[PDB]
């Protein structure tokens, strides 16, 4: 038998017909079609009144999306007696084998029925439903001249990995609450279920801490290249969390420590050995900054920050960073990370950290390693301690240029085009681990505008999202590539300023 790898498409990028991404466990199509008309309602039915009420909110979110493009006014009904032309969302009789996020979605001529185990699974199923309707459905304004049809079809689905996330760096360049909500919204449509916020680094501090107000008054006032920066009040952070919760997306806030701390060090002189504030940094160097690992003021600071963040962040996880502490000795890093893990745990939070944080003698088996290095020795500690691992290999570093000539992006992990972002498995990063899942990281050294985010995340994130959701045995670049071509108008319709990758 003959085999080959993909080259660039001759003559440039290529960028009744459903376009499901990520690929579901099974999808069959039969004869006939359902027609969504102006008289459609969404019916919801759970196993008890509380569950029905949650399904009602989900139904309303779906109706809002459908109404924007159809111009209809579909409303939602608490009833288990759907009428012909209805969409029906239910958790009654869900297939347990499909888990919390799984669903069956069966479309007949008279009715769409989505059956899940939990409301979360109805929400994930709804993302598929939107992809079964014609391109045009994802428009934010009314589309005319398109019959809103769904082929008679049968889908069963569930994720391969529990953790399927996106990180946005808002420290290097700041993005508004609206901009952050948009990226959360867009990612949710591809079944991303985790959003990691990199809230602080050398060039800026982005979260209001009432007990240390100069973190904002001084530490938020810049960014890479010297713009004005910005920050989130605690009320704004809560709003982001709430918006994410409506999409069954867990928000994990990161305060990076003991390295990548210049913004805090520039805000408070007492955090520095010489008692003087550091100058703010607007360059892109990494590795040089450190908290004082043997000063109690350091641990008081971390505790105040953790206390306030814990109060407003319902996720059971807090990310404490731990990458590139090149100005911290191995012994002091071990000690430091153990102390801050104890603080986090006392405030009811489990710690996530970049490698090599798993090597801290103060880590517990409840701690989580974010494995970005992906070397043979990375996560040896995590594995021995029974710590879950989230992988972020080169293929998940979405800030990497697509090609040598990309006008934005970095290249320290090589170039990562749409194909590279697809052709990998989490076990390529680490073997012998309990892999919790995958996280796409969008660092923002070189990204200033919303269009820059769109360009780098789309289509790269679609590739990563399928690696997280679809089983390895069912992943195939030739298949995905052709599906991606088909999906292109949907990206256009959503207003995503994607890169038309020539490998697609
Ligand atoms: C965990 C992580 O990725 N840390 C830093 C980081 N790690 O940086 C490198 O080590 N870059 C580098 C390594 C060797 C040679 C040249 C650059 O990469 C990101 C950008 O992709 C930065 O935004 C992060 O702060």
């Amino acid at each position: 038998h003959h085999h080959h790898s993909s080259g660039l498409v001759p003559r440039g990028s290529h960028m009744s017909q459903p376009s499901i991404l990520p690929k579901p466990v099974s999808y069959t199509v039969g004869s006939g079609q359902f027609v969504l008309t102006k008289n459609a309602s969404i019916f919801v039915a759970g196993n008890n009144v509380g569950e029905t009420d949650e399904l009602f909110n989900i139904g309303q979110a779906l109706a809002k999306k459908l109404n924007a493009s159809t111009g209809y006014t579909i409303s939602v009904v608490k009833s288990n007696q759907p009428t012909a032309g209805s969409i029906y969302l239910t958790t009654v009789g869900g297939n347990a084998a499909l888990g919390n996020e799984g669903y069956d979605l069966i479309t007949t001529s008279n009715q769409v029925t989505l059956t899940a185990n939990k409301p979360e699974g109805v929400f994930r199923g709804n993302q598929t439903l939107l992809q079964l309707l014609p391109a045009g459905i994802e428009k934010n304004t009314v589309v005319s001249g398109v019959q809103w049809v769904i082929p008679h079809s049968n889908i069963s689905d569930k994720p391969e990995y529990e953790y399927r996330g996106l990180m946005l760096d808002v420290a290097r360049h700041f993005f508004t609450v609206d901009e952050v909500k948009r990226q959360i919204d867009l990612a949710s449509q591809y079944k991303i279920n985790k959003f990691h916020m990199h809230l602080s680094d050398d060039q800026g501090w982005r979260i209001e801490i009432k007990s240390w107000p100069d973190l904002i008054e001084i530490g938020s006032k810049g960014q890479v290249g010297g713009g004005p920066g910005g920050y989130y009040t605690q009320e704004q952070f809560k709003d982001i969390v709430s918006y994410a919760a409506e999409r069954y997306i867990e928000v994990i806030p990161e305060i990076d420590m003991p390295g990548h701390t210049n913004a805090a060090l520039a805000s408070y002189g007492e955090l520095n050995p010489d008692g003087k504030r550091k100058a703010m940094r607007t360059d892109t160097a990494v590795g040089y900054s450190t908290l004082m690992p043997r000063a109690e003021i350091t641990y008081q600071f971390v505790e105040d920050v953790i206390s306030e963040l814990a109060a407003i962040s319902p996720s059971p996880y807090i990310h404490l960073g731990g990458d590139e502490s090149n100005a911290t000795s191995a012994a002091d890093y071990d000690y430091f990370f153990g102390r801050v893990t104890a603080i986090a745990n006392s405030y009811g939070k489990k710690v996530v950290g970049w490698d090599p944080s798993d090597t801290s003698s103060g880590a517990t088996s409840d701690s989580v390693l974010q494995n970005w290095t992906c070397s043979a020795s990375t996560g040896t500690a995590a594995k021995a301690k029974g710590m879950k691992v989230i992988v972020s290999p080169a293929n998940a570093y979405l800030d990497m240029k697509y090609y040598s000539d990309s006008p934005i992006g970095l290249q320290w992990r090589g170039f990562v085009n749409t194909n590279r972002a697809y052709n990998w498995d989490p076990t390529d990063c680490i073997k012998g681990a309990n892999i919790y899942g995958v996280e796409s990281t969008l660092w923002t050294e070189t990204f200033v505008t919303q269009d820059h985010l769109d360009y780098m995340l789309y289509p790269k994130l679609l590739s990563n999202a399928e690696v997280g959701w679809t089983a390895r045995g069912d992943r195939n670049w030739d298949d995905f590539k052709e599906r991606l071509i088909e999906h292109t108008p949907r990206l256009q319709n959503k207003g995503i300023k994607f890169f038309a990758d020539p490998i697609v």
